[PDB]
């Protein structure tokens, strides 16, 4: 269910795949930021979720490095995948900068992403 | 740098290898909640950070899944690695329950885990 | 134009009295968790936003006691106001339960609410 | 045991009397951002606390506007009072600031504060 190509209401394109062993790769395009181009992604997935038929926990993270741009930063989605004929991967998301010491107060962002097929 | 064994305030216990290109892999141990053994991580990091005082930016994820158990959740963890004289590692996390659509408003946790050797 | 009754994505009701100092005052009603009927809410907003088109920041606060019942809890809500047709308040919001400090590392829950009247 | 003089990790100054009602008043003064001098605060506090060694539920919002500036943003702490030898007001904050809708992606800062006595 997870692997395929997602999108959010930004914009913004994430393409992974859900490997057997609980592992997630891909890649992901922000249509915002202090970015450009596709950036390497990595996380996990609950592999074998509930069978009450709760979401799917996972989670990823994307460095915003490549071979175009740097912005000295760093994304992390957590969230659950949703199934259904509206399949959703409804996340909650932190963004910290690298910052000085002096302004690690300011270094974090949070914000909420909701992906769809 | 950041590879090496770490722990939190917690007394969690952190394995991790940080890539040349930018990955990092190792291995969570939870000193608490619903967790046993080590869980795998996967993460990414700024593999070129700034040089003039800036800490590096990273995350990384764990799927709370393992031989012994499965809490059908995640933690992703967002910070900065602050370097040099007594190493560091602050983050900010978000750990996700998989739960049904109607319980979707509380499956996110939050919280900030500082880390050193 | 915050003054007014309010529902977010729950089915909560957020009735709200913006003053002219900055003082926000009302009260809430969640259709979720661990309440019942109204709850005193307080907080503050900006008075004098800015004129570009940005939102109006604001925040407030609801402790989950009443005469029926009290949760031993607290949440805060921290967002901006958008004007025009389809007028919302788009937040964020965290949920503090009283714990021992054992369990603090659990006591945060976090989201997002989004308000129409 | 709350009311009076808090500090925080940033040496910002938190002036608060809680009221019989559960009502948090009074006065915030910024070490950092775009502050200056003191701001108003209000909050609401749990003030039937359990028994049990749990701390007390509490939050407060402060909207980043007085006589001296505007940064047309807002601040909201949710957290819990620990009482005894060493006494804290353990929080997490949400800053949300005025933005245009495109730029609300990056509109709210989260982080942590520690008060101490
Ligand atoms: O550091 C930067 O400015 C680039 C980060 C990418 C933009 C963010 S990550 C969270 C949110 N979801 C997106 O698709 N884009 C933004
Ligand atoms: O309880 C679960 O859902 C699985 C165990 C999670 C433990 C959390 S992850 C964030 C925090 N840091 C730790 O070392 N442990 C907790
Ligand atoms: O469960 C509790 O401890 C008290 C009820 C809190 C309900 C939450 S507050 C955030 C979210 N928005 C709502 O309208 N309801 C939930
Ligand atoms: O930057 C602004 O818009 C005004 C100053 C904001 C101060 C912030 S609120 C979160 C953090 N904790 C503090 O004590 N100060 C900063």
């Amino acid at each position: 269910g997870i692997t395929g190509t997602w999108y959010n209401q930004l914009g913004s394109t994430f393409i992974v795949t859900a490997g057997a062993d609980g592992a997630l790769t891909g890649t992901f395009e922000s249509a915002v930021g202090n970015a450009e181009s596709r950036y390497v992604l990595t996380g996990r997935y609950d592999s074998a979720p509930a069978t009450d038929g709760s979401g799917t926990a996972l989670g990823w993270t994307v460095a915003w490095k490549n071979n175009y741009r740097n912005a000295h930063s760093a994304t992390t989605w957590s969230g659950q995948y949703v199934g259904g004929a509206e399949a959703r991967i409804n996340t909650q998301w932190l963004l910290t900068s690298g910052t000085t010491e002096a302004n690690a107060w300011k270094s974090t962002l949070v914000g909420h992403d909701t992906f769809t097929k």
